[PDB]
């Protein structure tokens, strides 16, 4: 049992909900919420600029200084640092930037990350301003992902649609 709440399940472990991801963080203060980060660590907007205003700029000042000691991380690829004030830890995870031209088939390799903990709190990779399909990243995800994920999805409307035509 754990304390996620409002939840619509989709598979053996995968779960999906209209929320705000910033709120649900701070309720839930899962042990890890994941980002959707790019290779840089520059988390200006969407899904990765809302969760860093939420910790008034701290994911950014570690994530600089994560950066500079060990250089970008791999388009697919992650890191583990700080969940400061929002959970125990952030899974930050590259999925390809459809908008960069990067290979979608990396969107598998980014939610193998994914498998590395127990329980996640997360945004469908590659969405929103990443430019992919975000019912091809929820069919990725549960066809990758084997440990439990808590997905919350902003929009209402993609909400209602990735339920209605889920497989």
């Amino acid at each position: 049992v754990n304390s996620f709440s409002g939840y619509l399940k989709l598979t053996d472990n995968v779960y999906i909900k209209n929320a705000d991801i910033v709120e649900e963080a701070k309720k839930v203060k899962p042990t890890v919420v994941v980002n959707a980060a790019n290779v840089y660590l520059k988390h200006g907007g969407g899904v990765a600029g809302a969760l860093n205003k939420a910790t008034n700029n701290a994911m950014q000042v570690e994530s600089d200084d994560y950066i500079a000691t060990n250089g970008p991380l791999k388009v697919g690829g992650s890191c583990v640092l700080s969940g400061h004030n929002l959970a125990k830890h952030c899974l930050h995870v590259v999925g390809p930037n459809v908008n960069k031209g990067e290979d979608i088939q990396l969107l598998k390799s980014a939610y193998e990350n994914f498998n590395q903990h127990e329980v996640l709190l997360a945004p469908l990779l590659s969405a929103g301003i990443f430019g992919a399909d975000p019912i091809h990243s929820l069919r990725v995800c549960v066809d990758t992902v084997r440990t439990n994920v808590y997905l919350a999805v902003f929009d209402k409307n993609l909400y209602d649609k990735l339920v209605s035509s889920f497989l």
